[PDB]
């Protein structure tokens, strides 16, 4: 029984090659083998020769993919005919499958060998190809016409088949010759350089099957688990998106649709992206069709093998019937799994168009934001309407969900399609739904309601995280007093109130997962119940649908809302956008100049004159227009009614200008100073000098390398003037305008070394100045001054003008993960008791739903309880869920606030207070708000997921053995994409920051920039910005496809061999497929509960490593002797290289108010501080009225030993609150208190009294209420010492009020120890002590010994 190659039969009568050598039917397939192989015995070394930087792809190419890709489906389709035709007949006989896999190779061959020709430019070696092409495509128009004329016609298959190959090659071949014409290689006789270079991300210029597949990822991500990924590593980004070209393109459409509002935007959204969204939303329609398809082919195939010989006979040669050919069983495999494998591609690829158009979305309207905010005017009434946290939310939250919408803008285009089609074949699959197409709109009213509590939740709950901040600002104050555990109570008292709303966000929250899981079940028993009672007509397929109907329902929920914020988003840009611009040697004739653009002149009858070569020192009355007036002259007011002649030494030169209100960039200090300049060291050593900022860089503990101003180190009001006037002065220009810089800078002497240097650099530099002041110790005497008076200008002229003007009277006067610290978390939070119940509940819930699904296959073999079981324990689940959640997060922040409230004063010292508020709030919030969710859905998906590898393998129990490469390879390909997506998170949050962070400074200082005209540069920086952020956004995005797409072969192979095992037992060992296809629906639902299981995974990886912080902060009658005799106690810190205080046996004596202060470098500030035993004293022996202060506890200690302090602060609350809450001891105790001290005139003018409400500091108290409060606490907690530190910047009736308060305290307590480095005003009172070098240097029970002495007078002078 040899292999013959046409058939053996007749003896050797189908080898008669009488009759024609043509007109046998069998040799013609003969002829057809011969291009095929010819292609493959000629391209073999060359392909060889391929296995042993510039890139050009061939024009018109992607027809060639589209019909070699279908050409390999159909050849896939005569491949199974083949098989099918040569398997049920007596004979073997060869002559049906021996041309099919040949040809199927060289196809494939075909296209590596295009693909490695498209690598390598070398176009005239596609000869080959070509002339392949044209020969196959003879030789089946001959086998095609000689079937033609054996009249055979479309009722056999192979005809078909046939007929659609030759129409496909000659096609193809026309595209081939399409390319020989263009390219023009063979017969003639005579790129993307652009594209070449550039950007390591090459998907958008690559062929189709790493468009597809995202082959050139690979190299990527495991390129990233070696080093990690920087910025660097990232790509330049290539000219299409580019935001800069989006841009053009959108403001042409801009252009086009004004010249031919809210319909407006629309529109030219529309025209910008529309070709490409129609292109996403077309791919997603097939895919949604291609997916649609699927249940056709398992209902077919459980069918026809349920139905446990070809009819027909052409020329004894035996043809398929066509309905035996869909209605085969193998077949229709093979193509269920091809369909899969093509759906599944076209789904990622809508996605990709979709983000891709996003990017670009972001960046032209990122673009567009800044260049109208580049135009708008900085009015009191265009930014005195609109703050900069309105625009600051617009851009951020507006803009990325615009985006966002523009990614779910095709799902509103296919859910409806979804449930549309969904009833309809469900109506052909059960004949005579309601429930499903009724649970979108469930999600919809309760994400509403859910909404709606959270924005009550949250602004509930940043009144507590304020209060939390206001707690923790003052937690040195307030642990000095003894006060954490009142604050505390109005924290937990706070946070029981945001925990009800809590309570009802998660209620509201765990309908929705209820709703989302119990909907279908509900519609499948009410469907089956009726076709059982109400029907009585006539399954797995139709379950299979349920899965298919019941995943878009509550996207497409997620999409109306967010259809309803878009909306509401364009509307707000929209009438932001209509806003009023700012407009299209000195000299101003006709004055009027005004902020609203119609109406009220706000600076008239303005004729001034001020030409180059000068040095204006300008005055004026209090407010009467000098800044107004400057930036009328910058152009930066609406002047209505005159002319400015303009010429620097028609355009506008760089006029340096320093508004009233400070602006500092929030970068380095000398990049706040150099301002996008060179950097020279001489006029930078010049203008540190002049302005005294080599003390103020030394104040710094970086200087010049310091973040200054905000997000940043916190800097001061003298110290931002001072710095605004050195970015102002370094920028080497021909004028410069400085509007009263002394104003603010009460420094006297700095402010006149600061005019003498003005003076020489304006002297040295020739170039017109401008100064509007009211420094008038120098300004009527050798400047060209001008005075506006009520909004006018007086005299702009010589000195002399002012002595005739009468004006000089005023003269005159690594890598590694969750599963210990998760253990901990789940330990801690949970208690076994509902961590049990938890995973019991959900492992009986997946049983249950396995269960039924049994059950449904057996009772459609033979032609409900646990559907309600179902039902009932997925709103158990959901339930246990979100109330786990809820413990969970009220017992670990109660226990944060244990924590927080047993620490000592030292840790604040050492960490800021970013860290303990950030990694309190926010990852509060993740473990309150977000969390849980996500870890019940991990714990339904991967249980699910789990629950159908379980049911593929009982199902077919030969799975397993490929189970165990499937879920290797799974394991490896989630280890090396965790490793990259978990960096490339972190680089998307780090790179989305900066760009939000220009837009605050660039909208705080917007009128400089606009003087400088220096937009240039910012757009630069803007556009840097938003590229830093696309390329990340995009590179997340195509990594987050890419895994999707890996991860979903591999599932449909599991899908494939599952179906393939459980087949080949149901053909022979007959194993009565329902328990089979029952594990095909789970192999579908595999396909994508894979992809929930990956995305969630990792996002359960990220909001767990917060907790990480969490468990870092979890990882750390009245004395009124005052004789504590100190003997020696010796300090330190860390006891590493200086203790400071050194064998001090000192005592302090009753009545003997020994107030020691000493040398401010050395010795003051650590006595100080260890004062309050709050410090690591080392040695020696502290007595404290003859009682142990070493052992004693320090809350005790601490509550009933009043002080004072340094920089004072008033705790916000009650006035009875803010003066002694815990104790609230007495009424006339605290108006004798608030009387004497100071603010009595402040709080009998208060508008309640001792229940008044402290607003937050005592904003309109006083200053010096912040120490009557401190004296307040001195008689109120029965204190007869009183430790006292010197005012930082106050009055010197401030300090005579502080010092008389204090002889007041002399007067009824007289104890006291106080230390001021001002010493020549410390010098009233008792005794002193001065520690000089870190040693007991000087004591002076007398006051006069200090002043007796050398040193200590020298420090007195």
């Amino acid at each position: 029984m040899p292999l013959a190659f046409c058939g053996t039969e007749n003896h050797s009568a189908a080898y008669r090659v009488d009759q024609g050598v043509l007109n046998n039917g069998c040799f013609v397939d003969a002829l057809n083998v011969v291009p095929h192989v010819f292609l493959l015995f000629i391209t073999f070394p060359i392909l060889f020769i391929g296995w042993g930087s510039t890139w050009l792809h061939f024009p018109g190419h992607n027809l060639r993919w589209i019909l070699t890709f279908i050409l390999l489906f159909v050849l896939v389709c005569e491949i199974a005919e083949g098989i099918l035709s040569d398997g049920v007949t007596e004979s073997r006989h060869l002559h049906l499958y021996m041309p099919a896999g040949m040809a199927f190779m060289a196809a494939i061959t075909s296209v590596v060998y295009y693909h490695n020709i498209e690598t390598s430019n070398f176009p005239k070696l596609l000869i080959a190809l070509l002339i392949y092409w044209t020969l196959a495509f003879i030789t089946k128009t001959i086998k095609f016409v000689k079937f033609y004329d054996h009249a055979i016609g479309f009722s056999q298959l192979r005809f078909c088949l046939t007929g659609l190959l030759v129409i496909l090659y000659g096609m193809l071949l026309l595209v081939e010759v399409n390319v020989i014409r263009v390219r023009r290689y063979i017969f003639f006789k005579t790129p993307e350089d652009l594209q070449d270079l550039g950007v390591r991300f090459l998907q958008p210029f690559v062929n189709l099957l790493s468009k597809g597949t995202y082959w050139w990822m690979n190299a990527f991500i495991k390129t990233a688990h070696k080093k990690p990924i920087d910025l660097r590593a990232i790509a330049k980004l290539p000219i299409a998106m580019r935001a800069l070209t989006n841009y053009q393109r959108l403001c042409v459409a801009f252009d086009a649709q004004a010249r031919k509002g809210a319909r407006a935007i629309w529109r030219a959204l529309c025209h910008a992206f529309g070709r490409r969204l129609i292109l996403s939303s077309t791919f997603r329609i097939l895919a949604d069709l291609l997916g649609f398809a699927g249940p056709l082919c398992i209902f077919g195939i459980v069918d026809h093998l349920g139905k446990e010989q070809p009819k027909t006979q052409f020329l004894g040669v035996y043809f398929v019937s066509s309905q035996e050919f869909l209605g085969n069983a193998y077949v229709l495999a093979v193509l269920l799994f091809l369909a899969l494998l093509l759906q599944r591609t076209f789904l990622q690829a809508s996605y990709y168009v979709a983000i891709e158009t996003g990017i670009n979305l972001r960046g032209a309207i990122q673009t567009k934001i800044y260049n109208k905010i580049m135009h708008m005017s900085t009015s009191n009434l265009s930014m005195g309407e609109m703050t900069a946290g309105q625009i600051c939310n617009l851009v951020a939250i507006d803009t990325n969900q615009l985006m966002w919408f523009f990614f779910l803008c095709p799902n509103l285009w296919t859910m409806p399609v979804q449930i549309i089609v969904g009833v309809i074949l469900l109506y052909y699959i059960l004949g005579v739904a309601a429930v499903i197409i009724l649970l979108a709109p469930v999600q919809y009213f309760v994400a509403t309601k859910l909404s709606q509590a959270q924005r009550t939740t949250l602004e509930h709950s940043n009144e507590r995280l304020k209060q939390t901040n206001e707690m923790l600002r003052g937690m040195k104050l307030l642990k000095l007093y003894a006060w954490e555990s009142i604050f505390c109570s109005r924290v937990e008292v706070t946070r029981r109130k945001e925990m009800t709303s809590l309570r009802a966000f998660a209620v509201y929250t765990s309908i929705s997962i209820f709703m989302n899981t119990a909907i279908p079940i509900a519609a499948v028993l009410i469907t089956f119940v009726g076709h059982v009672s109400f029907f009585k007509e006539s399954a797995f397929a139709s379950l299979s649908l349920f899965h298919i109907l019941v995943t878009p329902l509550f996207l497409l929920s997620s999409v109306v809302r967010s259809t309803v914020k878009a909306l509401v988003s364009v509307q707000k840009l929209s009438e932001f956008l209509s806003s009023a611009e700012i407009r299209e040697c000195v000299q101003i004739i006709g004055g009027f100049f005004t902020w609203t653009p119609d109406g009220i002149p706000t600076l008239s009858n303005i004729t001034i004159r001020i030409p180059r070569g000068q040095l204006t020192m300008i005055v004026g009355q209090v407010g009467c227009g000098k800044s107004s007036l400057l930036l009328a002259t910058l152009g930066e007011m609406q002047k209505v009614s005159g002319a400015v002649f303009w010429n620097s030494n028609r355009s506008r030169g760089p006029v340096a200008y320093a508004s009233q209100k400070p602006w500092l960039l929030n970068a380095t200090v000398e990049e706040n100073i150099t301002f996008e300049s060179p950097f020279n060291k001489q006029r930078y050593k010049m203008v540190i000098e002049a302005c005294s900022l080599q003390p103020d860089i030394d104040i710094l503990p970086h200087g010049d390398q310091t973040q200054i101003g905000e997000r940043g180190i916190n800097l001061s009001g003298g110290q931002r003037q001072r710095i605004s006037v050195a970015r102002a002065l370094y920028q080497q220009t021909n004028v410069v305008f400085l509007d009263d810089p002394f104003s603010a800078l009460d420094v006297h002497l700095s402010d006149h070394l600061m005019q003498a240097g003005i003076l020489e650099l304006l002297r040295d530099d020739k170039r017109t100045v401008v100064l509007v002041t009211h420094k008038l110790q120098y300004l009527p005497h050798a400047d060209w001054i001008i005075a506006m008076k009520d909004g006018t200008i007086q005299r702009e002229g010589t000195l002399k003008d002012f002595q005739r003007s009468e004006c000089q009277l005023f003269e005159h006067w690594q890598r590694a993960k969750i599963p210990w610290r998760a253990c901990t978390k789940y330990l801690s939070s949970a208690g076994i008791l509902l961590l049990s119940l938890l995973v019991f509940s959900q492992l009986l819930k997946h049983m249950v739903l396995v269960a039924i699904d049994y059950w449904l296959a057996k009772w459609t073999d033979s032609a409900t309880l646990l559907c309600s079981l179902g039902i009932v324990l997925c709103l158990v689940t959901s339930v246990t869920v979100e109330w786990t959640g809820l413990k969970v997060a009220k017992r670990l922040h109660r226990s944060l606030l244990n924590r927080i409230i047993l620490a000592p004063m030292r840790f604040f010292e050492t960490t800021p207070l970013g860290s303990i508020l950030n990694r309190f709030s926010s990852d509060c919030n993740t473990i309150d708000q977000h969390i849980p969710s996500t870890l019940e859905c991990l714990s339904r998906s991967t249980l699910l997921c789990v629950s159908a590898l379980t049911v593929i393998s009982y199902v077919t129990p030969v799975f397993l053995v490929a189970l165990l490469p499937l879920a290797v390879v799974c394991y490896f390909i989630q280890k090396y994409f965790r490793v990259a997506s978990r960096d490339l998170q972190q680089l998307d949050d780090t790179t989305q920051l900066p760009l939000v962070s220009h837009f605050a400074e660039t909208v705080e200082g917007l009128t400089t920039i606009r003087a400088f005209r220096y937009e240039a540069r910012f757009q630069q920086k803007l556009l840097e910005y938003t590229d830093s952020n696309n390329i990340a956004s995009l590179f997340l995005t195509a990594a987050n496809r890419w895994l999707e797409v890996c991860m979903e072969y591999i599932g449909a192979c599991v899908v494939l061999i599952a179906a393939a095992t459980s087949i080949s037992n149901s053909l022979h060992r007959e194993l009565s497929a329902g328990l089979v296809g029952l594990g095909l629906t789970y192999a579908l639902m595999v396909s994508n509960y894979l992809n929930w299981m990956v995305r969630n995974l990792a996002d359960m990886e990220i909001q767990l490593g917060a907790v990480k912080r969490i468990h870092a902060l979890l990882k750390t009658n009245w004395p009124d002797q005052g004789k504590i005799q100190i003997q020696n106690l010796s300090v330190r810190y860390d006891s590493s290289l200086k203790p400071v205080l050194k064998h001090v046996n000192t005592l302090i004596s009753p009545g003997q108010k020994i107030g020691i202060c000493g040398r401010t470098g050395s010795g003051k500030s650590s006595f100080s501080l260890a004062f309050f035993r709050m410090v690591d004293m080392f040695e020696g022996r502290i007595i404290i009225d003859g009682i142990d202060i070493a052992k004693l506890p320090l809350h005790t200690l601490r509550s009933r030993l009043s002080i004072i302090l340094q920089d004072p602060v008033l705790f916000s609350g009650t006035i009875r609150f803010n003066l002694d809450p815990e104790k609230k001891c007495s009424d006339s105790t605290l108006w004798e208190a608030l009387e004497i001290a100071q603010l009595k005139l402040v709080v009998k003018a208060l508008p309640g009294g001792l229940d008044a409400i402290i607003t937050e500091g005592g904003e309109n108290f006083s200053q010096g209420q912040r120490q009557l409060f401190c004296l307040a606490r001195a008689f109120v907690r029965k204190t007869s010492i009183f430790i006292m530190d010197e005012a930082t910047a106050s009055i010197d009736m401030a300090t005579e009020n502080i010092l008389q308060k204090v002889v007041m305290t002399a007067f009824a307590d007289r104890t006291v120890v106080t230390i001021a480095h001002r010493v020549h005003t410390i010098l009233s009172a008792d005794l002193v002590m001065v520690l000089k070098r870190g040693a007991i240097l000087e004591f002076d029970k007398p006051e006069t010994l200090l002043s007796q002495k050398d040193s200590v007078f020298a420090s007195f002078v």
